[PDB]
């Protein structure tokens, strides 16, 4: 059954809640952005009211198939009503068109659901700061000292120079950017613009992008690999043997391969700067690892925290197991000591 941190009090409506068949009461459905663990198990076969960002739509219309019908997209920044109750959608800085979601309740009380998101201070200036949130429902994937990361901007600075440093040494050299959904798009567009280049990958992951409104995307993007100097592929082939491999099918027109493997945080974060990376090497193929996080890290989620004070905080991520709780628990009490509310 669906659990209580994915229903909004005193509505019928839900938070990314489709994996539970028809949930008892609920009269719409939110689907905060696409990525499958949210959107997990929605299909053509849906039949109830799903609200969403317009990119969203797109991807639910055109990937999923869920039927026209079905999809209420939302602009952004805009109060609108939804079966009675005020609503507003915000940009997350997520994934291309991941929102939170503001709701003002009939009795006065207001909730702020931030989807999956990486906090930052220009939120603080958004209408979030018009009236006080009583109640967050909070993505706490980082919730803990240790997660620490550089700026999006810094690791994008990175991957730029050393690609144009690689590709100026050797002008027949493949730039290879791995992936497996929706997100860390920068990365690989950044990348093409400085070598003058369109980005090339499958008729999947094409269709994938025609769906986000980027702007003068088709002067950026194409399907003919073989044109184009900066190509997609999937995560699990960003290794010597799935390169090697793919670098034979290019017809002999790269002789090299330099591949960026953007993660999450792995160990390696609390002791390297971006500055100071290096990547693995075997032969005339070089991997690097860049931590490219589109999730808050643990200070800048203590400073939105500290900023919106809260009276309750209900966390969506690592929910299942006690000890987990139990330890973000701690932490929500050390901010709201310091901070005073
Ligand atoms: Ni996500």
């Amino acid at each position: 059954t669906c659990p209580f941190y994915k229903k909004i009090p005193g509505t019928g409506f839900t938070v990314d809640a489709f994996q539970y068949g028809v949930v008892e009461g609920c009269t719409a459905y939110f689907l905060t952005h696409f990525h499958s663990d949210h959107y997990a198990g929605l299909s053509k076969h849906f039949t109830f009211p799903v609200y969403c960002s317009e990119i969203t739509g797109n991807l639910l219309k055109n990937k999923l198939h869920v039927q026209e019908q079905y999809i209420h997209p939302l602009p952004l920044d805009t109060e609108c009503i939804v079966n009675g109750v005020k609503v507003v959608l915000l940009d997350a800085n997520h994934c291309p068109g991941a929102v939170m979601i503001l709701f003002y309740l009939p009795n006065g009380t207001v909730i702020l659901h931030t989807g999956d998101f990486r906090a930052d201070p220009s939120m603080e200036r958004s209408l979030l700061a018009d009236q006080k949130v009583h109640m967050l429902y909070l993505d706490t994937t980082y919730c803990s000292p240790e997660y620490t990361f550089p700026s999006q901007q810094e690791v994008i600075r990175f991957a730029i120079n050393t690609a144009f440093e690689a590709v100026t040494l050797n002008p027949h050299a493949l730039v290879v950017c791995g992936t497996y959904s929706i997100g860390k798009e920068k990365v690989f567009l950044a990348i093409a613009d400085v070598l003058g280049s369109k980005v090339g990958m499958s008729q999947e992951k094409y269709k994938t992008l025609q769906c986000l409104n980027i702007p003068e995307i088709n002067s950026l993007i194409t399907t003919d690999m073989c044109s184009s100097l900066v190509h997609l592929l999937p995560m699990m082939q960003i290794n010597f043997k799935g390169l090697q491999s793919h670098l034979k099918k290019c017809g002999g027109k790269y002789n090299q391969i330099l591949a960026f493997r953007p993660t999450g945080w792995t160990h390696s974060n609390k002791f390297t700067r971006i500055a100071d990376v290096i990547p693995q090497t075997k032969g005339n193929i070089s991997i690097y690892g860049i931590p490219y996080s589109e999730h808050s890290s643990y200070l800048e989620m203590k400073r939105f925290v500290q900023w919106l004070k809260p009276q309750k905080i209900i966390p969506t991520v690592n929910v299942g197991t006690w000890k987990s709780r139990s330890t973000m628990e701690k932490y929500f009490r050390e901010w709201k000591l310091e901070a005073g509310y």
